[PDB]
C-alpha cells in the first residue's frame, strides 16, 4: 500500500516511533519518503546479493530472511515478506531494534544524506495527530 504522508506520521505515532531513542516523528516520516516513496511493497537488490524490504528498507544480510541471502542473519526474526505487509507493525518492531543498535539512525543511508540535519518537522506539519 502507498501512505499518505499524515496517514504514516499517526501510524507511526500509535506505533510509538515519536521520539524513540530520541528520534522525532519527523526524522522517520522523512526516512520512509525517501526509502520507499511510503510504498510498504518497496524492493531493491544490492550489489551484495542482499535485497532491501518495505517502507524503510530493511535489509535481508542482518534483519530479516528472504531465502536467498548466504550467511545473513535474521536478527528481528522474521521472514522479509513480513515487512512488505500495508501492517506497518513489524516493519516498526524491527526499526526499533536497528535504531537500538550503536548507530543510530545513522543505518538508513537516505535519512543520513537527505533528512539528518534538514527541518524535519515539515514532514508533519499540517497533520492531526
Amino acid at each position: 500500500k502507498v501512505f499518505g504522508r499524515c496517514e504514516l506520521a499517526a501510524a507511526m505515532k500509535r506505533h510509538g516511533l515519536d521520539n524513540y531513542r530520541g528520534y522525532s516523528l519527523g526524522n522517520w516520516v522523512c526516512a520512509a519518503k525517501f526509502e520507499s516513496n511510503f510504498n510498504t511493497q518497496a524492493t531493491n537488490r544490492n550489489t551484495d546479493g542482499s535485497t532491501d524490504y518495505g517502507i524503510l528498507q530493511i535489509n535481508s544480510r542482518w534483519w530479516c530472511n528472504d531465502g536467498r541471502t548466504p550467511g545473513s542473519r535474521n536478527l528481528c526474526n522474521i521472514p522479509c515478506s513480513a515487512l512488505l505487509s500495508s501492517d506497518i507493525t513489524a516493519s516498526v518492531n524491527c526499526a526499533k531494534k536497528i535504531v537500538s543498535d550503536g548507530n543510530g539512525m545513522n543505518a538508513w543511508v537516505a535519512w543520513r544524506n537527505r533528512c539528518k540535519g534538514t527541518d524535519v518537522q515539515a514532514w508533519i506539519r499540517g497533520c492531526r495527530l
